[PDB]
């Protein structure tokens, strides 16, 4: 499906008002219609990101399909995608947690093998249980089929 898009297609109206706007004042210093590091470097700071030019070539040479550092209507609403969620929000213990109650497909406490093969494919390709079987064996603290807050805990910090 899509990535970005489906971060940018939230935005609210203020956003993508400010944001298309913004490009159609900044490239007025463009050439092809757009605006690479050089040109984003400017509406960065001007709409509320305090990113590094060092870091700023990394940012679109990641989020660029072609890694060029160039970024138009379309590569624009998409650095902001990865600045503001996914990858990028805090992470550490309580991640772990909320992931563990938000994926409990059975709800039930804890989760077993056919819950866990959900979990990944909502973070993951399609994988056959082949692959998912090791990992909830590995991810068991007890080996004993289901696998709750404590257990998941080990399951998520290291496994191969
Ligand atoms: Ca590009
Ligand atoms: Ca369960
Ligand atoms: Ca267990």
């Amino acid at each position: 499906a899509d990535i970005y898009k489906a971060a940018v297609e939230q935005l609210t109206e203020e956003q993508k008002n400010e944001f298309k706007a913004a490009f159609d004042i900044f490239v007025l210093g463009a050439e092809d219609g757009s605006i690479s590091t050089k040109e984003l470097g400017k509406v960065m700071r001007m709409l509320g990101q305090n990113p590094t030019p060092e870091e700023l070539q990394e940012m679109i040479d990641e989020v660029d399909e072609d890694g060029s550092g160039t970024v138009d209507f379309d590569e624009f609403l998409v650095m902001m995608v990865r600045s503001m969620k996914d990858d990028s929000k805090g992470k550490t213990e309580e991640e772990l947690s909320d992931l563990f109650r938000m994926f409990d497909k059975n709800a039930d406490g804890y989760i077993d093998l056919e819950e866990l093969k959900i979990m990944l494919q909502a973070t993951g390709e399609t994988i056959t249980e082949d692959d998912i079987e090791e990992l909830m064996k590995d991810g068991d603290k007890n080996n004993d089929g289901r696998i709750d807050y404590d257990e998941f805990l080990e399951f998520m910090k290291g496994v191969e």
